[PDB]
């Protein structure tokens, strides 16, 4: 999965994904968000599971996106948790977590819950 | 908050979480949980905001373990979303997204989710 | 909404959710799954926005399900939170919790996450 | 579990969860958000497992709040996915989902995701 899950993905939000998959299971690249307070491209550092099962279950990974570059900085942390499903039409089925930094009571506020889906086309 | 997150965290179920905060904004260490299908420690990479608000924010942050050591292989990945709060009482308030490797049918069931407080004691 | 959210809607896994929407803003009626530990329907309750905002969002709604009827008690009960959303192509979309009764000692794994889009076919 | 669950429940917030647990499973009642665009009382309905498992587990529960009363509509709804733990330090151990109203731009950031305790004192 090391080849099939290392390149360029895309979700439905028409955000860009870029990963490289270690031999050692490191994920390690840069996500460009397509909404909210974002511009240009973002370090990305995660984990996946190197050694995965051979009865056609799918690859557990995940990774985080800190929203601070050299353009902006939006206090705020998202992870993404998920499944690699390899084949014709290869997918990460994804649900995430953004959290911003808050007063303590603003914190039952803090954080947002979603789902992404990643593709290698659009 | 780099000297505040680096260290040594414990959370209410008694998993250990070693820290190390780059100047760059990446997390690097080891988590060695306490319940599960897990034995021993296991790689973590993240990011945190290392530039957070000075309008006495909490600092967000985030990190992800692949549960494969050379000990076990879990075919999952845990992903907590949180934000660090300092003085004396310091804590990471986080929550978490567990997804397993599954078929396409049990896709459904693939991704538990909870709330870990991890604090410098303990 | 209340003609537009009365009826029945299926999701993407094959499940079946019958609803009435009151005046009052209360959804009642039944849940088929087309997976896990469940067999025929299951009373359902929930609430709805009965006076959306009109700049064209989405119209607010939640409902449970305990797994618990004459034929099966899976012991959990699952909530549905989102957003209808009307027009040629109606949609109910959906985030869920799937809560568990567990010991004390299992309890950090009691929670499943997911989501649900609803149609009017299929 | 009936009398143990029907009755005045009081979370982290300081918010007033006001319940009756139906024989036939139905959860019935008003919530009290302490914070967020609430004021004074919601109607809210739910389920229980009126059957639980006998072995020390928990009891699974959930409930739905719509966000408009005679005062005030935050165009949302919060469902909370849980278990009752009986005994002298009686709980509602909860997760919970806010879902707004939104336009499908903004539909990403949608859904909020946190987590209450509610007690019987407090």
């Amino acid at each position: 999965d090391e080849a099939g899950i290392t390149g360029t993905w895309y979700n439905q939000l028409g955000s860009t994904f870029i990963v490289t998959a270690g031999a050692d299971g490191a994920l390690t690249g840069t996500y460009e968000s397509a909404v909210g307070n974002a511009e240009s491209r973002y370090v990305l550092t995660g984990r996946y599971d190197s050694a995965p099962a051979t009865d056609g279950s799918g690859t557990a990974l995940g990774w985080t996106v800190a929203w601070k570059n050299n353009y902006r900085n939006a206090h705020s942390a998202t992870t993404w948790s998920g499944q690699y499903v390899g084949g014709a039409e290869a997918r990460i089925n994804t649900q995430w977590l953004l959290t911003s930094g808050t007063t303590e009571a603003n914190a039952w506020a803090s954080t947002y819950v979603g789902h992404d889906t990643f593709t290698k086309v659009k």
